[PDB]
């Protein structure tokens, strides 16, 4: 099934972008 | 279901591009 | 339906990217 | 359908991913 | 299907939000 990819994958998309927030301030 | 969860963390992205942006301005 | 909502959110990281790299340059 | 249009803005997020990433290094 | 293109582009989103974390550090 790749709905559970899918939000697997979103989920990993979300904490990757917090980690660039993080980064950036 | 799968929806609400990859509506969900679509909300959460689009927040994270915005403070990635509101930073970057 | 959900999917007008991915569209849509869809729709606002692409002008949230669109603006990073104006903010990039 | 719809979905059609997702996939359009998938991609063209990757797409201005991809700038973004040589706007940096 | 289009949900496999779907899997594959956020793959290709995750590597490169990857490759920023990467650079940035
Ligand atoms: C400046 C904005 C550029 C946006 C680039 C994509 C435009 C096409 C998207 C249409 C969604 C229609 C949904 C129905």
């Amino acid at each position: 099934d790749s709905q559970k990819w899918i939000v697997f994958l979103l989920f990993l998309i979300v904490l990757l972008q917090l980690a660039i927030v993080f980064l950036l301030r």
